[PDB]
């Protein structure tokens, strides 16, 4: 196995995957990791049986298809997925915990997000579809914009939707467009 956490790439105390060489801080994973199962599989790995199991799960999907899909266990997972894809990047810090806004001639928003609340939300099977997750993602990204309006961290933003963007892309199969 991996010395080092897939997720923040520290070591520490890290729970190895049965099935792949990665290995995981508790809370890095998502899931978090659970307190038997031997074997343990990863995230990663379940992912791979999903599309294993159905290769045809892999053609290619509209995004408003997906949005509209109930979240039962397989979207749950890839959602729980798509999430730790952003934990991924390190410049996630600057979403991770709750926000607070006090800069000279913007305005917090009105609906504060964050990657944490978000995943609360999902370990606590808030959402019922796929939009409601992709919805407050995207709603993270838009809220930076706006309050950073000029300053050149604005950029932040757009660096970590585009993982975000990618990552959904792939996870969900979205056709391919031009
Ligand atoms: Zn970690
Ligand atoms: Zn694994
Ligand atoms: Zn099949």
């Amino acid at each position: 196995n991996s010395n080092i956490c897939e997720v923040c790439n520290k070591w520490g105390r890290l729970f190895c995957c049965d099935t792949c060489p990665r290995s995981f801080h508790e809370h890095c994973h998502i899931p978090s990791v659970e307190a038997n199962k031997n074997p343990w599989s990863c995230i990663f790995c379940r992912i791979k049986t999903i599309q294993e199991r159905c290769p045809e799960s892999q053609s290619g999907h509209q995004e408003s298809e997906v949005l509209m899909r109930q979240m039962l266990p397989e979207e749950q997972l890839k959602c729980e997925f798509l999430l730790l894809k952003v934990y991924c990047d390190s410049k996630s810090c600057f979403f991770a915990s709750e926000p607070y806004y006090n800069r000279e001639g913007s305005q917090g928003p009105q609906k504060p997000m964050w990657l944490n609340k978000v995943k609360t939300s999902l370990n606590e099977q808030m959402y019922t579809r796929v939009e409601g997750f992709v919805q407050d993602m995207r709603l993270i990204f838009h809220n930076h914009k706006e309050f950073y309006r000029e300053d050149k961290f604005t950029r932040l933003g757009i660096q970590v939707q585009d993982i975000f963007e990618k990552n959904f892309r792939n996870i969900f199969a979205i056709q391919e467009t031009s």
